[PDB]
């Protein structure tokens, strides 16, 4: 039952939310970031300065090889590992054993994350952009391969002298409606590859940008949890920012606040959040010329390191609705039926004025790539 997998995310804010897991027999306890924007389940199987435990395969009576290294490099970093399959369970999660591929990363550059408390990454994206290629299947896939799990899980995110420590839940095979209020709203997964959506129109304090829809989309727009910011093409950014100065003119920040560099900072509840506008993405829905908006107040934006930075910030990869959109929702990754739902999450942050929202319809190609 859902009951149990509540609560089953821990995370530092800005260094991702993880699950724990076990790997191997007996089975070895590891900490692994959740990201729906890669589809590797690639876990830390050699000493690193900043693992303090990794995946001893020599270990695992149940471990295989399969004889073939993995070579990802990536434009912040790299990793590199072998190829095997092994045992997996995840202890707060369905009550199966999978075995599933494993890829134990044995040398790595910027990988890990100095003091993030995970030591792998579970890629819940899809097979095409698995490496070294779509024929290492994803952990997922083989998940509902192997058992009755309904091929579907969901992600309620919650946020928030050290970082701040954030929680969430993983529902792995349903969707638990004590987590969400209201209507659950469904946009199409464009393709399956990423978790790629179309994003219509987009929205700073009611105020439409008015660009022409194929920019929100430019090259793509995909669901990361694997992602802290929103992310936004170059000319979306600069035309969002715009906005957003303009509306909290009063007070004054450095650019460097706005570059998301530099954090700004107020004493412990004087945050002048009614000064920051709310920002509504619409994304397209099931039905043709319809669509519906989710609604993110500053309180999901500006992340806190009293003190925080400017979670928005500028893509060249498209669109990555990353952390700071999730936080205000439940989402639904409804792969069974190609669909990604939003919903009032029950743990949103926000304030007496405000709330973060998803609503619809709203009436209205976009799709770039
Ligand atoms: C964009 N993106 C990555 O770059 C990658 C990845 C995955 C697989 N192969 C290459 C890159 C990744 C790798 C490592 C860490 C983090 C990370 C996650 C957070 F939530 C916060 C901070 C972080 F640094 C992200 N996952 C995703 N989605």
């Amino acid at each position: 039952s859902f009951v149990e997998m509540v609560d089953n995310l821990r995370g530092k804010s800005g260094q991702g939310y993880y699950v724990e897991m076990t790997v191997g027999s007996p089975p070895q306890t590891l900490n692994i970031l959740v990201d729906t924007g890669s589809s590797n389940f690639a876990v830390g199987a050699a000493p690193h300065p900043f693992l303090h435990r990794y995946y001893q395969r020599q270990l695992s009576s149940t471990y295989r090889d399969l004889r073939k290294g993995v070579y990802v490099p990536y434009t912040q970093g790299k990793w590199e590992g072998e190829l095997g399959t092994d045992l997996v369970s995840i202890p707060h999660g369905p009550n199966v054993t999978v075995r599933a591929n494993i890829a134990a990363i044995t040398e790595s550059d910027k990988f890990f994350i100095n003091g993030s408390n995970w030591e792998g990454i579970l890629g819940l994206a899809y097979a095409e952009i698995a490496r070294p290629d779509d024929s290492l299947e994803p952990f997922f896939d083989s998940l509902v391969k192997q058992t009755h799990v309904p091929n579907l899980f969901s992600l309620q995110l919650c946020g928030a002298e050290v970082l701040a420590s954030v929680g969430g839940s993983m529902i792995i095979g349903g969707i638990d409606h004590s987590l969400y209020t209201g209507s659950l709203w469904y946009t199409p997964i464009r393709r399956e590859w990423y978790y790629e959506v179309i994003i219509v129109r987009v929205e700073i304090n009611g105020q439409d940008l008015k660009m022409d829809c194929k920019e929100y989309n430019y090259d793509k727009s995909i669901v990361d949890s694997g992602t802290t910011n929103l992310r936004l093409p170059k000319k979306v950014f600069e035309a969002a920012v715009k906005s957003i100065k303009a509306a909290s003119s009063t007070e004054k920040f450095p650019d460097g606040f706005w570059l998301g560099e530099q954090l700004v900072c107020w004493q412990a509840g004087t945050t002048p959040w009614n000064i920051f506008p709310v920002i509504s993405l619409y994304l397209m829905g099931e039905v043709t010329n319809q669509s519906f908006r989710i609604t993110i107040l500053p309180q999901q934006y500006l992340r806190p390191v009293d003190c925080y930075k400017f979670a928005i910030s500028q893509s060249s990869t498209g669109t990555v609705m990353g952390a700071v959109i999730m936080e205000g929702f439940y989402v639904v990754f409804d792969r069974a039926r190609k669909r990604i739902g939003f919903a009032v999450s029950a743990c949103h942050v926000h304030d007496e004025f405000r709330t973060a929202a998803v609503e619809g319809p709203f009436v209205t190609d976009c799709g770039y790539n």
